[PDB]
């Protein structure tokens, strides 16, 4: 029934994109949005991130700063915030960046035809959730998470988990970071892929602010 | 800034525009190609306003079979205006359509006054053309699609200074790719629709990571429950 508090942070290009037509990462934000990202990162409880962003981009997931990392450490916490992937088949490498850098804990949520074997691989590095058939039950991960502690969710992105997300009305307000560019392209993921909205389902949304970051402007948006 | 910034006295081409309004996350209309309620009356109100001051407004062939809409300034008091300083009522109106399948019926050609274009390709059918040129001028330009470099350089020859595109996402990628677009006004609505092939802002074929087009931001202005962005075109990043 329950969830934390979650908010979608993501950086898209001036007509929406969070990557090329080839999945491959450009730079969309400089050094300023970068530092509030990492504040982000610091103040929350848990960060989650797609399968496919971690296939695509294999991140890592951590607070760079020393000095936030060491006020997470002085008031108790891990380094990092607890590191979510969102992963059906458990196909998360084992050799991922998220499992090789930092302290703290890592959590896969897979499905339940998830196979086994790997499952087990995969729990010698990470707590493993298991929810829903072939896919992740979001809605359950996220009553799971809040019943472990995690008062603050801020999903990273890949555009289908942040379809995911916003379509089951798990989120609560989202920032878009939009970037002085162009990238392009029919097959270039967004801010929101998946099936999409029709007319009937349209989710509505109230401007909070607007504040121009270096050469792009920041919006944040509460989810109605 | 390697962009060669354009204005009314430039010699290849008109100044040039897209103007869109978007969701929250790019979309122009949802996955089956549908319009939605993204801006309000202000926004609207806007867009008439730059229609009233543009030479000519630009569309492509999908946006006319998909809404079909006029491209007339709607306001009786901004076609009065244009009317007393010598202009016709309604600024040019131009479809980008390769293979002539603008409708004869459509809205396009039934409301107001003014000169309609249709660029189309060398290759287009020739009965569908001089159906089309009862209508309208009808401009070929490139072998199997409409080349816009060629088009934007015969709108200038006519006396077109200021062009607006009002786009669809294949035609804004057209416009941009060429680099034949000098700013970008974007509103972005207070609305979230989703869909990967939910048409966005610029569709088409799409940048790779040494192609990519660099903006610079001009303003950002809150009307009514969204937010207009105003970007300049520079050049490409490489
Ligand atoms: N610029 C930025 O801010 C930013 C941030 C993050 C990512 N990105 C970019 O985004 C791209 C990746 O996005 P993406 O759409 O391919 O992948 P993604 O959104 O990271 O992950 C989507 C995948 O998660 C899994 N999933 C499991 N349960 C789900 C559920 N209930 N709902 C939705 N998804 C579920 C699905 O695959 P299975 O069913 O097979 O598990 C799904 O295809 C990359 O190119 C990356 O660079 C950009
Ligand atoms: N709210 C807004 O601001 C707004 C404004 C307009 C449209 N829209 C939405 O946009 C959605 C889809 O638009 P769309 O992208 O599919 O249609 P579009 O961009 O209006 O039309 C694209 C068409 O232009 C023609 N074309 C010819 N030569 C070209 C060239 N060199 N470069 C690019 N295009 C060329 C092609 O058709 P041929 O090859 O057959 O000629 C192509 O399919 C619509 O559902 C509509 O609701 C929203």
């Amino acid at each position: 029934m329950d969830r934390p508090f979650i908010f979608i942070n993501s950086a898209m290009s001036a007509d929406g994109k969070l990557s090329t037509k080839e999945r491959k990462q450009v730079k969309i934000s400089g050094k300023l949005d970068f530092e509030r990202m990492d504040e982000l990162r610091a103040h929350a409880d848990a960060i989650m991130v797609g399968i496919g962003t971690v296939l695509a981009d294999d991140p890592s997931l951590t607070v760079k700063s020393p000095e936030r990392k060491a006020a997470r450490k002085a008031a108790g916490k891990s380094e990092n915030p607890v590191r979510v992937v969102v992963d059906s088949s458990a196909r998360t490498p084992l050799n991922a960046d998220i499992f090789k850098k930092g302290e703290g804990l890592r959590i896969i949520a897979v499905s339940n035809s998830a196979p086994e074997e790997k499952i087990r691989m995969l729990e010698e590095k990470a707590l493993v959730i298991k929810t829903g058939a072939f896919r992740v039950d979001l809605t359950e991960l996220a009553a799971k998470l809040k019943e472990m502690g995690i008062n603050s969710l801020m999903v990273e992105g890949g555009a289908t988990l942040n379809w995911g997300m916003l379509s089951a009305g798990l989120v609560d307000e989202v920032y878009t970071f939009v970037g002085n560019l162009i990238i392009g392209g029919k097959t270039a993921p967004t801010f929101t892929d998946g099936e999409g909205f029709t007319e009937n389902e349209l989710l509505g949304l109230e401007l909070s602010s607007a504040e121009k970051i270096e050469d792009g402007i920041l919006l944040k948006w509460k989810v109605k």
